[PDB]
């Protein structure tokens, strides 16, 4: 059975068109692919060259990503192609659901080096093979639980906004020079307000410097995992220079270190075993709001200024934009409230009459155990007689903190034996002078409970809370191939049939020939024909010219490094 997709995430859904890449695009996977299998079948993790085959990733060709679905399915896991930049939480989240997202553009043949833009090769190549270790898959589902459960700063969310705002200026052909800098220039505003470290930017620099950026075993003799080195032959080989720091791996240091995805990575941290780096990860979680809970939670809440939800005791989840708390001399938290449209939830399921529709103004809920050392959500149906706490009696209470209650009880809400929620109707809250709630704005909703469990972003019933909104993509329109696409299609075809008969060889010189004429920077497909010949040991006069025209082809350092790689593979 293949894995699921979450509804709450089905709106970051897309489409893979594979009639979208042309015979250049299959040529550039297969160069690095080959480049990638050559080096890393010998310094990279055990599981890579078996791993890539078995999650439906193949060197001749780019990847369908719902054939790699099926493939990764006997292993509880999926893929699913996401058109754009995603939020972080959602990134995360996709992986706590042991679904990979793939980004499905492929970079150009001038950036086959580096892409400014992770693409298919990254997040295919890189990202997939090791998940067939059973122990890696576990850390990398493990660590988009938690990613997904970590606060950013409002300033964070700024900033991620304006970037998604100047992908789409910079890929439409309607903007100008003019909108795009004004875009560029939002982006640098926004990013000089980030201060400080999040949960998000740690999360971000563990994942960094594990999935993305890892190495595994001795110190000495490391071996590849990092998605970045799998899917960069030429970082890859850098790496394992002593031009690269090799540190042991730590909570504390991969943390604190901030890294530039522009160059490459001047240390890499080693880590003994995935086993290591999971109980890390859950060592690390008990810092992070999600575990801890509590006023320092509900902070991080408030700094975000967008949706989060407070889980109390009681189990009764609130989720809006926490804006505002009353505290006790100590310091100590009693009340809490929210300034937006709110939802209230257990067990991750909206409560009935509790939507955002009914709470639109806000929330407000006194936090502790009552006088007499009561706790609210624990008391049982002849305790709360005694308290006269029975619909359609007025009740009378006060809590710990002196907060004060009195009204018409009109619902009671339970979790199982706890007391989640208790409604009231002509009801005056009360904390000194300020009166928390006025009997003129209706119906008072008391949460109940003596502690805040858990602080997490987003909502507890994420489909209920946000619009799941079926966006329409329109297909891409079929690709017009030109002369060279043609070429490289034709190169294809014939290497695919495995016979290379007298029209064929034909058909090569022919091309051969276009190429000298025609394009003279052509180094490629140049390579592809004599690959083919020496390959089937014809065309020996052009193989010959060939192998002699692409090892003097040219000044440019790059070009050569790539024919000469290329070159290195041949019979
Ligand atoms: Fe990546």
């Amino acid at each position: 059975k293949k894995t699921e997709i979450p509804s709450h995430l089905k709106p970051f859904v897309s489409t893979q068109h594979y009639d979208q890449y042309t015979p250049v695009n299959h040529a550039v996977w297969r160069y690095i692919m080959r480049q990638n299998h050559s080096f890393l079948k010998d310094v990279a993790h055990p599981a890579y060259v078996n791993g890539l085959q078995s999650s439906g990733i193949n060197i001749d060709a780019i990847p369908k990503v719902e054939e790699m679905n099926e493939c990764l399915a006997p292993s509880g896991w999926g893929a699913v192609t996401i058109d754009g930049l995603i939020p972080g939480v959602a990134f995360f989240d996709f992986q706590g659901h042991g679904l990979l997202p793939i980004a499905t553009d492929i970079r150009k043949v001038e950036n086959i080096e580096y892409t400014p833009a992770p693409d298919i090769v990254h997040e295919a190549a890189g990202h997939a093979p090791i998940l067939l270790d059973p122990t890696y898959a576990k850390y990398v589902k493990r660590f988009g639980q938690i990613g997904a459960k970590a606060f950013s700063t409002k300033e964070e969310h700024d900033a991620f906004e304006a970037v998604r705002t100047l992908t789409i200026v910079k890929e439409s052909p309607t903007s100008t020079p003019d909108e795009v800098k004004a875009a560029e220039n939002a982006v640098i505003e926004k990013q000089n307000l980030v201060s400080g470290l999040s949960e998000a930017e740690q999360i971000s620099r563990l994942f960094w410097w594990t999935v993305e950026y890892g190495l595994i075993g001795n110190i000495d003799d490391p071996k590849i995992y990092g998605a970045g080195l799998l899917s960069s032959v030429g970082e890859s080989k850098h790496c394992l220079t002593d031009a690269v720091e090799k540190v042991p791996f730590s909570i504390e240091a991969c943390i604190g270190t901030t890294y530039d995805v522009t160059k490459m990575q001047p240390q890499l941290f080693v880590c003994e075993s995935f086993e290591e780096l999971t109980d890390a990860l859950e060592t690390f979680s008990k810092t992070m709001a999600f575990k801890t809970g509590g006023k320092e939670g509900l902070e991080k809440a408030i700094r975000s200024e967008n949706y989060a939800t407070a889980e109390l005791n009681s189990g009764l989840q609130i989720t809006g934009t926490f804006s505002e708390t009353i505290e006790n001399d100590a310091g100590e938290l009693i009340y809490m409230r929210t300034n937006s449209p709110t939802a209230l939830a257990l067990h991750n399921k909206q409560l009935a009459n509790h939507s955002t529709s009914v709470h639109s103004d806000g929330f407000g809920t006194p936090i502790g155990l009552l006088t007499e050392n009561i706790a609210l959500e624990n008391c049982t149906d002849e305790q709360l007689q005694s308290l006269g706490i029975t619909i359609g009696t007025i009740a009378e209470f006060t809590f710990a903190s002196g907060i004060h209650v009195k009204g018409t009880v009109t619902d009671i809400v339970k979790n199982d034996k706890k007391i989640a929620l208790i409604s009231f109707i002509d009801c005056t809250v009360t904390y000194n002078a300020r009166v928390l709630f006025d009997a003129s704005w209706g119906a008072f909703d008391m949460a109940v409970g003596s502690q805040i469990t858990s602080v997490f972003p987003g909502a507890a019933d994420a489909a209920a809370f946000f619009p799941m909104d079926e966006e329409v993509h329109e297909i891409p329109a079929p690709l017009v191939l030109n002369e060279l696409e043609r070429m490289y299609q034709t190169v294809r075809d014939i290497r695919s049939e495995g016979i290379l008969h007298d029209a064929h060889i034909d058909q090569l010189i022919a091309i051969q020939e276009v190429l000298n004429k025609f394009y003279a920077k052509e180094w490629l497909l140049r390579l592809e024909v004599l690959e083919l010949l020496l390959e089937h040991n014809k065309g020996h006069e052009t193989s010959a010219a060939l192998l002699h025209q692409l090892s003097t082809f040219t000044t440019d350092e790059a070009v050569t490094r790539l024919i000469n790689n290329g070159l290195a593979l041949l019979p």
